[PDB]
């Protein structure tokens, strides 16, 4: 920052000088009718230089030395400390004519030094740091830097309606540890010289976006900037000074809304009482808003939300007790974390948060439901990482006039970044959810996980094999033979099995899977009158994971021996690899990836 | 591109095979009750592998092997060279009993291999290259790659109310050359197999910013993508074949519109009349809009727009022959360009291009007039470099309730990206343009130019000289003496310098100027009814420069010698750099930048 300071004609001109920045001054057209040659003199704490055509030059406090006026001779002013009083650092300049060895006029420069420094947590270890150079960007990965604010979108207060975000207020120094804090640090004599005032401000746009609260008698609690609040005049303390504010977020990243956020501190110089004059210094920092991030099955559960048989299998971890009404996530910052849950178009408590997004012009279908709305395992594809994995939502193709989730609810998911998106094919389906086709279990020693997928074919190759074992008699009455011997049935599954394989081939590529990866369950479908898909059996690969153990829905088709030709074949893939197979809606909150999500990589 | 290609229990499977992707084959869930075991033949031009558990293994077209029929155990399928007809190349698979050497029943799969490639001009220089397989993106720089599409905003047939890109018709091969070239490159027997048919696409949002358009006859002009087109059903021709498209631009980058835009071709496999089944096989190429491109002083001028003295000063150039109307910028691509003019809220011409932005909510002021509209020389900014230079737009600071140009054009201006603009304060004058106080000219060795600036200053420093020169006399009747002693309007200026001083550093920290750089120039204000500044005196720093000749305002104040004493003093300044000053609106249309904007680095 080199900032213009003119000499004045026979005057002495007070500033203000912010320590960081340097002036240049004019001497020259300051200097008296008939001048030729200047000298000047200049207290301790100021660093001056004099400067022709890029010649830079230092000089003494008290040396009698003159130079030759010109337009390319200026001055360069530094400040290396704050003032204790105003004034009384200076710069002055005489001004001599052709011989005359007293000065004719006299120029002068006083200054007060002061420092000013908006502070964050840019280098993200939740200590508010001294002037981070990098405050005022936000970078990417580990080595990357930039402040990070939640979402205050949990309630503190539960007297209240809303989240705390929805008002202006904060009730409870509770709330305070969900807010990003931000250090206005000065350091200056006792007053301001005369017509100076700081100013914190924030753009119309980020006034949505952001509340700030100072927390005087630290208590109460005032909101300075914010929902209609786009400025706030500080009291400034003489010597060495802290403020405190907290910061909350009031939106997510969106459509249209990156989730970058700007707050600014002006000292600006006034002319009068109104009348502001321009900004002679101002300081920014940048936060981060957090993303909503989901949780996928690979990681460890922390409660089962669900009659019978679903509490007795939950007695086998230290879980505690509609699948598509709700979303399980959450949102980090180095300081503060809790669970958010997404709201498809009231579990609203403290560290507990919402987000819903309803559709306006729009209206909802059944692929708006979260059974539709799943997320990988981490995974690397062609390089690329996605530690927190991919979110994967049933869609139709694009011209064939089918459901679709509403575009509210997918750009708040494209939003969100970390989990970049990606559009399977459910609509072939009489409900229209991914959780009816393709489930992942992680492989209990690693690290590494399985893709199971719903197979009609698999189901006739295993019937045909039945049929042949003779249980084609294995039972509205129902047989293997009386299946198998269904054509039109047939034809039906062969056509889902070309909707299965379809996104079959999505999976591997977007999650760089394997046919090593991939477990096909045996799975047969009806056709309804939309020639779209409904179980036939109950729909194993739709199941709830429960870290190892496995809560599979129960088969109860065409059986042999004293259980079913079904649940030993599921049981023989799955039981092999570590996993404990119960058979019986659900949905678990889990453990957030331990993977900081600032740390991920463009 | 790995894809799904099942065999059928007991069936031959009929499957298009596209050139560039491969097929896995599932053999195990086709395979007969009671099989333990297989063998395959398979065709020349056929690559079968056989892979269980990762375990890769390619086999002989002929032999007469088995392996052990195992889900675990599929094949990979690839062809390298296309059909010549339908079927012919094949895989077969034998299942074989527990001895039996006879197979019991038999699997096939008749593959016809096409080539289908959507190609564009990715690499840049105009020819349409043979699938760039970066074609799908679009990278900055020269060693970047993507393809290059004109906004159509031009017109070539002149009976016509409006530009090109306002329909969806073209009347006249001369319009072509404005548009950017697409080959559908295909490679195959006579007919398709049935139930498949090739298929352009684009989406709903970008079928209002693409022209897609045939030349059939090449001759007659069908538009088959666009607006209401989102998709065309092409005719498929045998052998090798070239389909060519050429594709129109629009809409400029713009707010909500980063100006890239995509094409996809499909090949669809039907189950019927209509019963679209999925793709088979997906192409996509990028094209990015060029962005709109203004062109600073030190361009060589080619035509100025203008009584007298005016043509008299362009004779000396090779020119052709208000400012505040229109701004002269180009667009280019590696095949064409040619320069639009943005219109201020018809030269409309072939090869010379229209673009408006006009409010809706927003009226106009002052500030919107496009001599507040300016742009710098290339410049380097703390290493980035800004090759086509930096726009530049008087404003109002954000709280001061002042004047702002309207945020469609500012908005606009941004979205072009490549001259990354800059805000000044230029709401302190009573007209409100940047163009009354600053301009640059070339020093005409170089590679480099100069600022200059008004500066009410150096007017007094000048003034308290001739004053001392004894010509205060020099001359409603207004002499030196008569202005300095008038302390009133000493103030205003005071003031004044301020306003020049706050964009002086802001020219200087985003332009990456020094003192070494600025020349400022004598000139004085006179604060109207809001306080704002008029010129006191012809403002001289508002020129016309075409290239080392300077039109500058004759400024006609207290004058000595023969002539003036401020036109001695601005000669004084510029001709000892190069530049020959004529003393005398204007608006003159430049030579391009020779960089080519798509070289620029982020
Ligand atoms: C170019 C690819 N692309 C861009 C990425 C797409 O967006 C895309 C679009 C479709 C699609 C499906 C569709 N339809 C009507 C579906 C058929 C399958 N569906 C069924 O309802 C269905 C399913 C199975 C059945 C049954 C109907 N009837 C029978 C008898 N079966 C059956 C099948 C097997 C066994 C037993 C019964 C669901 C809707 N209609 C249209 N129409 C758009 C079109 C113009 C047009 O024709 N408009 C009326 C024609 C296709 C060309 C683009 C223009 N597109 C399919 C795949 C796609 F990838
Ligand atoms: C914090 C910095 N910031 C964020 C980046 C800004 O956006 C910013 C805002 C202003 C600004 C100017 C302004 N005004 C009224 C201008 C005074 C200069 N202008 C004149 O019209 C003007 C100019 C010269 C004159 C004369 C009036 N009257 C006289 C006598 N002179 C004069 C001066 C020298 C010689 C002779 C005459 C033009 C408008 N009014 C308000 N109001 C906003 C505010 C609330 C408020 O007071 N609302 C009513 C107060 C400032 C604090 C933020 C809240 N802001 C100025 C600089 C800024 F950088
Ligand atoms: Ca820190
Ligand atoms: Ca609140
Ligand atoms: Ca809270
Ligand atoms: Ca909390
Ligand atoms: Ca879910
Ligand atoms: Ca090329
Ligand atoms: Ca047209
Ligand atoms: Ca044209
Ligand atoms: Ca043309
Ligand atoms: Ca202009």
């Amino acid at each position: 920052r080199e900032r213009t300071v003119r000499l004045q004609y026979g005057s002495r001109v007070e500033a203000v000088y912010v320590l960081g920045t340097y002036l240049w001054t004019d001497v020259y057209s300051a200097a008296p009718a008939g001048a030729q040659t200047f000298s000047l003199k200049h207290s301790e704490h100021v660093w001056v230089e004099v400067v022709r055509d890029g010649e830079a030059e230092e000089v003494a406090t008290n040396g009698k030395q003159r130079w030759l006026l010109s337009p390319s001779t200026t001055l360069r002013v530094t400040m290396s400390q704050a003032s204790t009083e105003a004034s009384s650092d200076k710069v002055t300049v005489n001004y001599y004519d052709e011989e005359g060895s007293i000065p004719i006029d006299q120029a002068g420069l006083f200054l007060t030094a002061i420092e000013i420094s908006l502070d964050v947590d840019a280098d993200r270890d939740g200590v508010v740091e001294k002037n981070n150079p990098k405050k005022a960007s936000w970078t990417w990965g580990p080595e990357g830097q930039g402040a990070i604010l939640l979402v205050n979108c949990d309630r503190e207060t539960p007297w209240l309606p809303k989240e705390d975000c929805r008002d202006e207020k904060v009730y409870s120094k509770e709330d305070l540890k969900d807010m990003s804090q931000m250090i206005l640090r000065t350091k200056g004599p006792d007053r301001l010289p005369a017509g100076y005032e700081i100013v914190l401000y924030i753009s119309m746009s980020d006034s949505d976006k952001v509340g700030v609260f100072y927390v005087e008698n630290p208590q109460r609690y005032i909101h300075i900037l914010g929902r209609r609040k786009l400025y706030h005049v500080v009291k400034y303390t003489g010597g060495s000074a802290e403020l405190l504010f907290f910061v909350e977020g009031l939106c997510f990243p969106d459509e249209g809304f990156s989730g970058l956020v700007s707050i600014h501190v002006s000292l600006l110089e006034y002319m009068a009482q109104d009348i502001p004059l321009t900004p002679i210094f101002t300081d920014t920092v940048i936060f981060r808003i957090a993303p909503w991030i989901m949780t996928p099955n690979i990681l460890p559960p922390v409660s089962v939300f669900v009659l019978k048989e679903v509490k007795n299998l939950v007695e086998k971890t230290n879980c505690e007790l509609i699948q598509d009404e709700i979303e399980f996530g959450y949102i980090e910052a180095p300081h503060k974390g809790f669970p958010v849950v997404l709201d498809s178009p009231e579990l609203l408590g403290p560290d507990f948060g919402y987000v819903t997004r309803e559709p306006l012009f729009e209206s909802v279908t059944s692929l708006d439901s979260f059974g539709n709305l799943e997320v990988s395992p981490p995974v690397t594809v062609n390089g690329k990482t996605y530690p927190l994995g991919r979110i994967l939502i049933g869609s139709s193709f694009p011209l064939s006039g089918g459901r679709r989730m509403t575009k509210v609810v997918r750009d708040f998911l494209k939003a969100q970044q970390v989990q970049a998106p990606v559009e399977l094919y459910s609509d072939w389906l009489t409900v229209g959810h991914v959780d009816e086709f393709m489930s992942f279990v992680p492989i209990p020693g690693t690290k590494k996980f399985l893709l199971l997928m719903a197979s009609t074919s698999a189901c006739y190759k295993l019937f045909r094999e039945k049929q042949k074992d003779g249980h084609g008699e294995a039972i509205k009455r129902i047989t293997i033979n009386k299946i198998l011997s269904n054509e039109s049935l047939v034809q039906e599954n062969l056509y889902f099995q070309r909707c299965l394989d379809w996104n079959r081939d999505i999976l591997k590529k977007e999650l760089g899977l394997t046919e090593q990866d991939i477990i096909d369950l045996p799975a047969l479908f009806k056709m309804d009158e939309d020639h779209r898909a409904r179980a036939f059996f109950p729909n194993m690969v739709n199941m709830i994971v429960l870290d190892k153990d496995l809560g599979i829905p129960k088969p109860f088709g065409p059986q042999v021996e004293e259980e079913c030709c079904l649940e030993m074949h599921v049981r023989g893939l799955l039981e092999p690899l570590g996993l404990e197979c119960t058979f019986i809606g659900t949905n678990v909150r889990r453990k957030p990836f331990t993977f900081k999500w600032w740390h991920m990589v463009p």
